[PDB]
């Protein structure tokens, strides 16, 4: 897979605010646009498509939807209609859902529910599941009927009018963090959706994408990786890594500790940052967030410091950076000082 | 409730020519355009976003949506992008589901399944169901957190960072047939969307409208009553009435016997025009269908004959009359033929 | 006139950042949006139509454009189109070109030619030129054939198919700023833009503006009296004060001697400006602003002092104040900053 | 220069409508889409400025537009606007201006006045004014300042600010009729618009273009020749030919001498035509329109009929062919037909 470059927004700004950002990220190179689908924010298909109108070139989707909030029908409609409005630009990234999205919502995490198979009453492991949703899309993508009996959906004789551009083209990513997912994501996905930001989480996550891959038939190259980043870029290195730590330290909090192993991190100034933040003091958090974890969970710092940092992660095998919160400390700005003094050095 | 006009498209055209509609629409004094939710045809979402990007006044929402497809909280979601997007311009139509398009999806229909209460095994009712979301896409608009237990969903404490612009004052319309859901409209929703084009059928329908209002402390002037209407205009009113055929056997066909009884209808040579369709001969269903169905099935004709049908509708309890398929032989066409010589004589 | 908020914007910055911007206002509260129309950044038209796209309640319209750069009818054309676009919210704000731009495009200014009448050679009052514009405009907006002789343009017998949606009902503005064009605009507008912020200058411009409209046996309050705005506003004042001094610093320099005597202006400490601009040295420039020039030619402070001010300005004979450049050291939080601490006092 | 195909659309219709056929144009292979720059219709740059919304690979311009009713640096802001609101999709159309709708406006035609020299008095050449806006234009794309004396347009020092996004790589296509206009468009630009639908009128202007080219050292593949066609498609090959007939009376009208001797046109019932026309007898026009005239003045049939008439295009020079006026019976069914049954024969 060739080098590209990706932007995730979280949809909680203004709907025009996260649409013009994504024209400006393809004005300056950008080739792939992320929009989160958490309820709490605005809709990825609102947005998505507001985007759509706003953009020409970029490619848009959901990064990443899930199996269980929506019948995966309906997740395909939203798919190929995206695909429609924009041209043929949509892709689609799949994960499981998440903990803190799904507690607030009132689901299981992780939701084991056979939900759209009526049925069936055995709990399905979401690594199939997720399986289960990509044949129903693609059926559905190619035209249907869609006919599907699975353990976690079980289809009727689906007719399908909606039309895409790209078909089965229509690029499937899958978020993947451990090793069943990454596996899982080698064998049946053309892109893998990593949230990390340093070489040591690809030289952990890559040899398990490229076992599955091998187990398909598939080489390694047929993925895209894509590093789901925290990102901040700025003239002023300084200014960039300050805006990097409300971010890590959430990133610290959430982190299993074999990810704080892996990156030698102060495991004491760390849940001790968990016990400030849903303390609500975010203050005495960004205090504790140091050069070890700001190292270990973002890419931050002037237009140098990224670039060298990026060489490393593409040596790791990563293919598509994304550009993630916080992006910098002025947005817009940041995202020209990567199309100006940072994508020119990958091409 | 003043006297207001509507449209129904089903999207199943190009985005785009459906979004060109609804401006035609709002350019000839129609009010709300609804866009129907089935997982076979492109998304709501999707076409009503597009829509509100080539519209300024029309009100504009899903006619109809349910609760059981996406999570409430993602259908709140949807309705705030929607609203916000469009400068406040959002409505809600919500119903049961539909029997047809659910076989297919593969849930039962009814659905009395609990789907989003977890720990809950127990069937509800899809009466309850709908008053349940209702109260979770309030508490969303209302800006949360929503904090909700009931027979169907249950939430966890889901704070909401999307905001609406209009907030509660979005209208809340209930699809609603039978009695149960005709009261429950009646007492929980700002409207009721009844699909039918007789007077007969309104005489039948609003009296229970008019008793769960009653029960609520609420006048039924407080209700918009909506009739989904199989609608055809032309200035030749054969070519009107023709046009109405392939959608009034289908209507036919599935009508419960109490209305072909209500409508004096052959019931001989209804079902056989059953058997004529899902025998795919949709030849001889047209055939079939007579004067006495046409006039009970929809509004058609010429400017006169629609003006003198609405007259009628108008004096049961409806208030605002939605023009749905065909729409006439040419939509467009059909659609200004609407708004210069049907409206200005309701204003 | 009933009083309102108005927003005019540049457009030198990104397109979409623009009419993002334009979204923001309307959620806000504002009622009119201005486009300026110069060659040198992106065209009304371009802007406008996408302006149009993103928002759904604000008129839009160009603030302001002439009667020399473009043809009347194409001019005509323009505004029938954003019209009909925006679903019936275009306004038309119409000066004598600027001696700025003019001279960059190589034309004279004022501009007397008789552009449009080809076998005129006669020179004609930028007045009159307005007011045939005027009627050109109007003619095509009544659906021609237009066809008109005036000293500046002459018709043939020019037939229209273009519709608008206000038809004769778009608002027509004219900008003012001497004793000739005022006059005039009570004469011929419904409106009238004057470039000021203080309370002194419309003491002066309104009996003029008055003089015309009874002249046309009309009222005053059937004029807009709209102020043209050097607006800044922030929670910290000496902040929101800071950011007028260039856009003051230029106004200083472009001010008339009888309009520095008014305002009681250290004529030394101008032009004195005057030559730090020119010269390129806009450091030394913002430097020379004083608290007087601030006074004079802007609206900056914290929301108190920005109420006192316009309540100043509404006893003076404005009706519409227009938020003009900076708008406040944020645009969009200031533009918040109006919609949650100024106009609710006006309502 | 590689096999396209256009559409070129008359903005008469509503802007949305001429929007929605450029999309289908986009999803049916078209790599061009042309709109026509005449006031009494909706003006290019809204009706483009919405298409640019609703597409996203289709190249979008004026065709044609013109150095005279609007400054050169204004059209050259209207490209840029449009290229940066489309994604880098711009095109543009220029020609002399068109003697009908000068005429209505009042300017003369040909029209030599030199607009935009206010010190000069001489007449300018059509070609020369076109070769001057050229260079206006792309030393607006260039990022200017723009300083340029000719005779035609003498400019002072008009920085500029807007941005587009391919810059000077906008293509430049003139409108090109006769030998001074076919031999310039050779010599300067990228492509030619050549109001013509048949093998003989090409045998006749490409070896003129080609004159040009080789003086300004270019090779003929250097330059697209796009054939501006009156062109109707329908599987019913007489129901696509009779769809024709107005617009080839119009033609055959308009056509001057030596061109209806070229096509061997019966000279009788031409002009005859000219008097059934303009005498508002469009019946008796156009059950005079013959099979020769058909043949000489459109591209009329069914799939396999334009199929053979294109290749013999193709092989008189033609490189774009511009699906033009009726399009066909129905033109999005046109539309259609042709991405299906057409453009796949020539790729
Ligand atoms: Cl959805
Ligand atoms: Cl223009
Ligand atoms: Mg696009
Ligand atoms: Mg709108």
């Amino acid at each position: 897979a060739e080098v590209s470059f990706g932007i995730e927004l979280l949809p909680d700004d203004k709907p025009t605010k996260i649409a013009h950002l994504i024209k400006v990220a393809e004005d300056n190179g950008f080739e792939y646009a992320w929009i989160c689908d958490h309820y709490n924010n605005y809709s990825y298909m609102g947005v998505l498509t507001l985007a759509a109108v706003i953009t020409s070139k970029i490619k848009l989707g959901p990064g990443i939807t899930n199996p269980y909030t929506r019948h995966p029908l309906i997740t395909a409609s939203n798919i190929a209609t995206l695909d429609w409005i924009s041209g043929g630009r949509a892709i689609i990234g799949m994960g499981p859902g998440d903990k803190a999205t799904f507690d607030k919502m009132g689901l299981p995490f992780p939701c084991k529910i056979p939900i759209w198979n009526p049925e069936a009453e055995d709990e399905v492991g979401p690594a199939t599941a997720i399986r289960e949703v990509k044949e129903v899309i693609y059926q559905y993508l190619e035209g249907g009927p869609v006919e599907y009996e699975g353990k976690y959906v079980k289809t009727g004789t689906a007719d399908v009018k909606a039309r895409s551009i790209q078909g089965s083209d229509i690029p499937f990513y899958m978020g993947a963090q451990g090793p069943i997912m990454l596996k899982t994501a080698g064998e049946i996905a053309n892109g893998v959706l990593v949230n990390a930001s340093n070489p040591k989480d690809f030289e952990v996550a890559v040899p398990k994408i490229e076992e599955g891959a091998k187990e398909a038939g598939r080489s390694l190259d047929e993925i895209d990786v894509a590093a789901y980043t925290c990102f901040s870029i700025d003239k002023d290195e300084d200014k960039a890594i300050e805006a990097t730590k409300i971010v890590v330290a959430f990133i610290v909090m959430g982190s299993p500790d074999v990810v704080l192993e892996r990156h030698g991190i102060d495991t004491e100034k760390a849940e001790q940052i968990a016990e400030a933040i849903g303390k609500g003091d975010f203050g005495t958090a960004i205090g504790l967030v140091d050069e070890d974890m700001i190292e270990a969970f973002s890419i931050a710092g002037d237009p140098d410091t990224v670039v060298d940092k990026i060489e490393e992660l593409l040596k790791a095998g990563v293919t598509q950076v994304v550009v993630g919160s916080p992006i910098g400390p002025d947005k817009e700005k940041a995202i020209e000082l990567v199309g100006q003094e940072v994508i020119p050095h990958f091409k």
